[PDB]
């Protein structure tokens, strides 16, 4: 009643794993990180060693716990652990060995492209969105199923293991939850399952039409649950993890990374949305207790579900391929600046782009204009154009794509974006947040506790273990402890429209590949 | 006589004047340069002070001569003087005062724009090319006639002097020979006269129809002579020039700057061309003894003429606005490199551009596809693209424009390109020269004695003075005494084809302004 309580969050990302311990204030009190290897066997491919990820996670936990006890020597244990992960990335493993059959292809890996084609033809009958009402997703290389298929066709040990009745497939939550539990648990959560291309969105249940249609035995699928409930206990002793925890610790949170950030930024109400700037962008809008579908090629997905049959919130999702990457490309590919802060400083040093548009579509346009053909392009240059204008044009362009994305989401959902919370690194660029607010015409909230993705999973775990009692208590503790900078709109109807008309014309000149 | 012979060359350019003394081996043995003031009363207006220009030339001659006397014991006198000049620039002066009535509008001056628009519509019925079978020229702000016309309409003293009959109009060649002369010569050479919009190419005589339509009296115009013959004698002693020359020195060569470079590069036979790679490019090809007109907006002009009523060689002329300028923008505006040596170093450091095209139409497209709407554009970029590729693409783009210019010339002229001689600062870029040889499929000759413009005028003078007796002897002395680096084609026709096909696609994306 006096001693502080803690919730652990495993944040398993594309390039590294972290364990963050939160206290009752929603403050990260201990953190450790461990990187894992980005295997690229052929151009366009990306693979991860699933045992390197498991071990990173256990290493992360034992180090973080150790540091925390130095800080609080009166702390016996963590209340619960939550998991949040890079989604779609699929592991295949043996039921008896408990070892992975092969490396895990990663959300953005392109090896499944041919399979993607075979699927669209032979099934959808050339319609990518054929199963969309069922799943929320267009046929794409990203989704699990198509990676499960590739492994079954192209990996000897995976094909064998299926016929023998020992094959377990799983997203990273599932893989982590399996190993952490000693092989005792085989579960996934609704957000992660919404990405398999094997789940029915409205019902949040596996679809026999698809597994069978896609030739994937149901036996290789884990049980689905909500994001906030008992999944299992931590029982493994890898890197002395169970001993560092002291008492058995339940895993009571599981949620995909983009949804975890929605939840960790308190986007509990429809119309609440978040954008995460990293190498790219991922914009998610909470749309309410009923699913919505897209006439603009956006993804329909689960936002969150707190508790077994607690209400389930749904969301729309969009993305931009190069955000941070564009900023870094200007630095390390083009020499336009050296120190990070020069980017903002140079773009502020000019009053606008004065003619030029820079469409930074280095790997094509996604969002509501799928076009793999589009490449990086600059138009309207004169001898007056400088690096300052080009940098400012890159930042405007990011904001312009997100404007387009939100325009679509509004119509596809028929709602107003009440506000946008942002996080990512690129959220540290004040000019970008200003441009973004003017174009969307809503407040942009920049939280100063910048561990919001990892907080999502801790909130799910802590809600189930009774650290926090309700979303209201969650919101209220957040207000008291974790401040945010708020960036309001400040444009003109005519300027906005002039930027957009100019941008629209530039887009027409970007088709290049093939 | 068998003592060393020396020929002098006044090179009167847009920003400076240089006097170069060549010996009989075509070696420049003394050089001096003096700038003149650039006056800009209104944007787009540029004007020169003709007296200042005259004085500079005189100063240049005496300093160059004095330097030579000091360093060469065998130098006694200059056999003859040749003059090469910035063309189109127009001097209005008074026959009795012997001084200018106003400053002289420069070739790139825009004040004649209204007049130009009026002329096309009023005498051209909206066709800018109406007079092009007579002049070889379109209606444009550059040509002398439109500057004369403008002075009469906006300069009271000129309109005044014109009335009294004391008016003298003249391009810089004419002005310099008059002053050097002491007022005893009122002459112009066929090449400069071809840039007035008042000469008939077929006859190489002033055109009454044109003078009447343009309303410039033919009394005000000087007499048209060849490039190489006796024009007059230096009789002034303005900067002690007469004192420095010592003996009587005849002025025996006069030729416009670009044509001078055609001559100094030995392009004596049809199909031989020169390109000057400076801020922009000026490509001229000798098309032979018969004028060739262009159905691609290329200019038809007089190439050269040795001797009074001697054979006259005609030329086609194209230009590109940004060449060296693009190199400078890349460094000054974009920070893509520091020392100009890095430009070629960085472009060499990648094997190609890997699908990007950089169209540097910063000030619109000229050449065979005039389009002032065009702007600087880059297409095809990916995250793998770097400054190295972008620098290389800029170089390719310069070579591709000239490839299209040459292409147009070949179709207009009905002849092949035999070889391309090169000069200008950017002809030091070895890779640019290699890309150009590979695109055109001809040898590129690079003079080590790079003062080609000054040499043209010195050869005209020296041919008329018997320092050299014929064009074959001129060619022999050049080959015997001065080194020519030869750059042979060294790509593949399949690469050529792809580069040209990407270039053509990119051009379509360049239209922006308005
Ligand atoms: N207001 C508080 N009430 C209770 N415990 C706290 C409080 N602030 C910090 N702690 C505990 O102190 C330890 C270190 O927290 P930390 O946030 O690093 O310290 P601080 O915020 O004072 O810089 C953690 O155990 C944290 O739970
Ligand atoms: N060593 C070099 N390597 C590459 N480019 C050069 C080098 N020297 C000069 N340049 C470029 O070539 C141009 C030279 O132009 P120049 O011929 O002197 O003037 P103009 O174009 O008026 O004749 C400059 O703009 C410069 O950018
Ligand atoms: O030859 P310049 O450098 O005087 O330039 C004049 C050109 O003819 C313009 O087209
Ligand atoms: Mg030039």
């Amino acid at each position: 009643p006096f001693t502080m309580k803690y919730v652990g969050s495993i944040d398993q990302g594309t390039t590294s794993t972290r364990f963050i311990i939160f206290d009752e204030r929603q403050r990260p009190v201990s953190v450790h990180q461990v990187p894992h290897t980005q295997h690229t066997p052929h151009p366009g491919w990306l693979e991860h060693d699933p045992m390197e990820i498991f071990r990173s996670a256990c290493k992360c936990m034992s180090v973080a716990i150790a540091k925390l006890r130095q800080k609080d020597a009166s702390f016996r244990k963590i209340e619960a652990i939550g998991i949040t992960n890079q989604r779609e990335t699929t592991v295949a493993w043996d039921r008896v060995t408990k070892e992975p059959l092969c490396y895990a292809p990663v959300w953005n890996d392109l090896r499944t492209y041919d399979i993607t084609k075979k699927v669209t033809a032979e099934l959808g009958g050339g319609d990518s969105m054929f199963a969309s009402k069922i799943t929320g997703l267009p046929v794409s290389t990203y989704f699990a199923a198509f990676k499960m298929r590739w492994m079954l066709e192209n990996v000897p040990a995976v094909a064998d293991a299926c016929r023998r009745g020992t094959l377990c497939f799983g997203t990273i939550d599932t893989w982590l939850m399996y190993k952490l539990s000693g092989g005792k648990a085989f579960v996934t959560d609704v957000t992660n399952a919404s990405r398999t291309f094997l789940m029915d969105l409205r019902t949040r249940k596996w679809s026999p039409e698809l597994c069978e249609k896609l030739k994937i035995p149901m036996e290789t699928l884990p049980e689905i649950r909500s994001n906030s409930e008992l999944f299992g206990y931590v029982e493994t002793d890898e890197c002395g993890v169970a001993a560092a925890l002291n008492e058995r610790t339940p895993i009571m949170g599981s949620i995909g990374d983009q949804q975890s950030a929605l939840f960790g930024n308190m986007c509990f109400e429809k119309g609440e949305a978040k954008n995460t700037y990293g190498t790219g962008c991922f914009l998610l809008m909470n749309v309410g207790e009923e699913a919505r579908f897209s006439k603009h090629g956006l993804l329909s997905t689960v936002g969150f579900q707190v508790g077994r049959d607690g209400p389930c919130y749904y969301a729309l999702e969009g993305a931009i391929a190069c955000a941070g990457a564009t900023v870094e490309w200007m630095r390390r590919n083009m020499n336009l600046f050296s120190h990070i802060t020069e980017c903002e400083k140079l773009a502020r040093s000019v009053p606008g782009t004065q003619g030029i548009v820079f469409v930074p579509a280095f790997s094509g346009l996604l969002a509501p204009y799928w076009d793999p053909s589009a490449r990086g392009t600059i138009v309207g240059m004169t001898l007056k154009t400088t690096r300052a204008h080009v940098i400012r044009a890159a930042l405007q362009a990011i904001a312009l794509q997100l404007n387009d994305v939100v325009g679509s989401m509004k119509r596809d959902a028929g709602l107003n974006l009440s506000s946008l919370r942002v996080d990512g690194g690129l959220s540290k660029n004040g000019l970008l947040m200003e441009i973004q607010a003017s174009l969307l015409g809503v407040d942009i909230l920049v939280p100063s506790m910048h561990e919001t993705t990892a907080l999502g999973a801790a909130l799910c775990a802590g809600l189930a273990a009774g650290v926090w009692t309700s979303l209201e208590e969650v919101k209220a503790v957040s207000r008291r402890e974790n401040s945010w900078k708020t960036v309001s709109p400040s444009g003109s109807a005519m300027e906005r429209e002039a930027m957009i008309a100019e941008w629209r014309e530039a887009l027409k000149r970007t088709k290049w590949a093939k």
